[PDB]
Formats: C-alpha cells, sequence, structure tokens
C-alpha cells in the first residue's frame, strides 16, 4: 500500500543472466509471459522511460495505454505525442507510484530513489558485449524473494525476483 502523499519509485526490467537488457535498440529476446507481467505491475501508474526506450516502442502502440507515460529527454522539441517530456529525472517522479521502465541509462539514474525492483531473469546466455544496455547490479541494501525457474510457453526459461529496500 502506498500512502497518496508518498513517492514510491520502482524499477522493472527483464535481463539475461549476464545483465544484458538491450542490444541494437531492441530487447534481444521475446517473452510473452514477461510482457504480461510488465503490464500487471505497471497498469494504472506513471511509467518513466528514457528517450531511447520510447524510440524502441513500436510507433503505433506508444504511449502505452492505461498509464501516464513520461519520457526523459534533453531535447526541448522532442515529439512524443500522448506522453509528456521532461528534462530531469526528478521532474518525472512526482506521482505517488512511479515505475521506471528503462533503459540502461535511466535505471542507473533512478536507482538511488528506488525502493522496489521487479526483475525478470531470462535464461539466455547472451554475454555482455560492446554497446549493450545493462541492468543495475543491486547492492546489499536490496533484499527480497527469488522465484523458481520455469519454462515459458515459448520454451525460454525465466524466473521472477521481487526486491525492495527501505
Ligand atoms: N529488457 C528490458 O527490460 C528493457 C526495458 C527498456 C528498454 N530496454 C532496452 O534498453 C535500450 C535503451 O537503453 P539506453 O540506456 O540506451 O537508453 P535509455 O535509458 O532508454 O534512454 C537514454 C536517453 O534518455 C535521455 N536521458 C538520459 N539521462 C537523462 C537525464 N539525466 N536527463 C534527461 N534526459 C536523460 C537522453 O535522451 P536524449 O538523447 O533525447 O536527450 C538519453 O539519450 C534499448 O535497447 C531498449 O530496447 C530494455
Ligand atoms: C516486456 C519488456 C519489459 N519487461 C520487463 N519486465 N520490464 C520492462 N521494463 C520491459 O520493457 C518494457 C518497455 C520496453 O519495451 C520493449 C522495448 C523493445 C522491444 C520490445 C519491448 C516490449 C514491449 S511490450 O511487448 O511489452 N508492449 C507492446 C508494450
Ligand atoms: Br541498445
Ligand atoms: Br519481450
Ligand atoms: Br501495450
Ligand atoms: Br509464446
Amino acid at each position: 500500500l502506498v500512502p497518496r502523499g508518498s513517492h514510491m519509485v520502482g524499477l522493472i526490467w527483464a535481463q539475461a543472466t549476464s545483465g544484458v537488457i538491450g542490444r541494437g535498440g531492441d530487447i534481444p529476446w521475446r517473452l510473452p509471459e514477461d510482457q504480461a507481467h510488465f503490464r500487471e505491475i505497471t497498469m494504472g501508474h506513471t511509467i518513466v522511460m528514457g528517450r531511447r526506450t520510447w524510440d524502441s516502442l513500436p510507433a503505433k502502440v506508444r504511449p502505452l495505454p492505461g498509464r501516464r507515460n513520461v519520457v526523459l529527454s534533453r531535447q526541448a522539441d522532442f515529439m512524443a505525442s500522448g506522453a509528456e517530456v521532461v528534462g530531469s529525472l526528478e521532474e518525472a517522479l512526482t506521482s505517488p507510484e512511479t515505475w521506471v521502465i528503462g533503459g540502461g541509462q535511466v535505471y542507473a539514474l533512478a536507482l538511488p530513489y528506488a525502493t522496489r525492483c521487479e526483475v525478470t531473469e531470462v535464461d539466455i546466455g547472451l554475454p555482455r558485449e560492446a554497446g549493450d544496455a545493462l541492468a543495475p547490479v543491486l547492492d546489499e541494501t536490496w533484499r527480497g524473494e527469488t522465484g523458481e525457474w520455469r519454462f515459458s510457453r515459448s520454451g525460454l526459461r525465466y524466473r521472477l525476483y521481487s526486491y525492495h529496500r527501505s
């Protein structure tokens, strides 16, 4: 439960075991169960994304429905119809509940304010490569539960972590 006067900042991402979350401006796998999970967590809340993550969303679909979409960019004239564009992270974090939904740069910026991380680990052995977007590594202040590996319908194995801190 979030009191309406507070500011709960959460991060939600899917990563390969290695930490890779993005490559060539795309997520380098597809996992429908994780798409559904991402919706269940974020629906009804503000979502904050960096400009490159906005670009990675299909044009017809963005802004993602049922959520207040916020795009972080330093480009004053950036066009993101249906979203709002802000030039600093702190300006993006005024709602009672906010989910930061990527990418690599914006997770790293937001982590100091965050008290929840909802992580999907994908059992794909993509090694970290030059130019990849990477997930944060959570330090010892973060704690929580680790789910069991399961086969998705597609065959790709995954497990869910729900972590938090004070
Ligand atoms: N697997 C997952 O869960 C997941 C989720 C989301 C995204 N992704 C992937 O991650 C990749 C994108 O990540 P990324 O790290 O390259 O980019 P990003 O974090 O999505 O976006 C970076 C952009 O955000 C803006 N920005 C960054 N810091 C800022 C600040 N302090 N103030 C204002 N604006 C700021 C800048 O926009 P301007 O250049 O316009 O100024 C910057 O170029 C893609 O491959 C995407 O598909 C993966
Ligand atoms: C489902 C991926 C995902 N999962 C987790 N757990 N956290 C994230 N932040 C997260 O990213 C959501 C925002 C980026 O979405 C992208 C980006 C590039 C390529 C594909 C997708 C999937 C979009 S979607 O299928 O879910 N949809 C139509 C909006
Ligand atoms: Br990338
Ligand atoms: Br996906
Ligand atoms: Br959607
Ligand atoms: Br499937």
